[PDB]
């Protein structure tokens, strides 16, 4: 009966879904699960190698998956322009729904993950006032999230009883061995390099990030949120924010990261805005030495140190969201973000990404 198709299983959320779904006490259980991704390689889950952006390969790989009941859409193309983000991401989404909906007679629910950029315009009101809420109108700017929702909504009409849910996290704290968008990983690699070079963990970000309130969204809680919507009647045909239930300051998270690598913590330096891309320019050889000296997973810096992403997060103000609707609709999940941050650092170490 309960059969998951995780679309993007090698990603950060894909991985959390991959670990949690098959567990004995998981709601909706016991689950059979398929994990789909572009890579070959690498256990209870039924792996399918598929390129979602190829109409033929999606037709070939997903049509035979006759028994799936719930799809979890957690993949995204990231392009140079937003217009391209729409062409690319729509094509992918359509390709999966066109391969699944016709061929799965027990399809109950598609769960779509987007993000907090639903609420955020380019710049450039027009804008929204935080904390962000779910059902206040869409901003007038182009946004591939909006396009994905409309596709989903349109495709839900072509089968009766088929439900949907949208999941909108903020900045994700998580892990996967292959992630190419890992904030926590990225900060671990920066910390590791500072330790190696005998340098202080200088703060690489703005003041609003250092001293303001921020939140974040745990990879495992986001997975639980997806699962909740799969099984809860009050979650059906609704969009929802997912964040941790608490608030933090980078001022304090920086010390925690410092402590986890035994490196001197830096403080907010007035008079700049300090970037990871700049500080880590030319560190490719230094990283290889760290990987060799310690018996690490053989990685290149560009695959584990995603600086532009970390800078985008640490160089801007964090606008908070609201968990009221999720709670009101019955999702009482939370995380203690400082503890979760330590936990995801530990996970980077356990997989020998970082020493
Ligand atoms: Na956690």
């Amino acid at each position: 009966s309960s059969v998951a198709l995780i679309v993007g299983v090698t990603g950060i959320i894909g991985n959390s879904l991959a670990e949690i779904l098959p567990l004995a006490d998981t709601p909706g259980g016991p689950w059979k699960v398929y994990g789909v991704a572009r890579r070959t390689r690498p256990n209870p889950i039924n792996y399918v190698q598929c390129d979602i952006s190829d109409p033929d390969d999606s037709q070939a790989k997903l049509s035979p998956l006759t028994d799936v009941t719930h799809v979890f859409y957690v993949t995204w193309a990231n392009r140079s322009t937003e217009q391209e983000n729409c062409e690319a991401n729509s094509k992918m989404f359509r390709n999966v729904l066109d391969a699944v909906i016709p061929n799965c007679p027990n399809l109950k629910h598609i769960s779509l993950q987007t993000g907090r950029k639903h609420y955020m315009g380019p710049f450039e009101i027009e804008s929204h006032d935080p904390p962000y809420t779910e059902d206040l109108p869409r901003l007038k700017y182009m946004n591939f999230y909006y396009d994905l929702e409309d596709i989903m909504l349109e495709e839900v009409e072509k089968k009766e009883g088929l439900t949907w849910s949208v999941h909108r996290p903020g900045n994700i704290f998580g892990f996967s061995p292959y992630s190419m968008m890992n904030l926590v990983g990225t900060l671990c690699v920066y910390a590791a390099i500072c330790k190696h070079e005998g340098k202080v963990l200088r703060f690489t970000g703005c003041k609003a990030a250092w001293d303001g309130y921020s939140d974040c969204s745990d990879a495992d809680l986001i997975a639980e949120h997806h699962i909740w919507a799969a099984v809860d009647p009050y979650a059906k045909n609704e969009a929802f924010n997912v964040s941790n239930g608490d608030v933090f300051k980078w001022k304090h998270f920086w010390k925690v990261l410092a402590e986890q690598f035994g490196v001197e913590c830096g403080e907010y330096e007035e008079g700049v805005d300090l970037k990871l891309q700049d500080l880590m320019k030319g560190k490719e050889p230094v990283w290889e030495e760290i990987v060799r000296e310690n018996g690490l997973t053989p990685t290149k810096l560009k695959d584990v140190g995603i600086w532009w992403f970390g800078d985008v997060i640490l160089g801007n103000e964090c606008f908070l969201d609201s968990m009221n609707k999720s709670k009101e609709h019955g999702f009482l999940g939370f995380r203690n973000s400082k503890n979760a941050f330590i936990s995801w650092i530990d996970k980077a170490k356990a997989y020998k990404i970082v020493p």
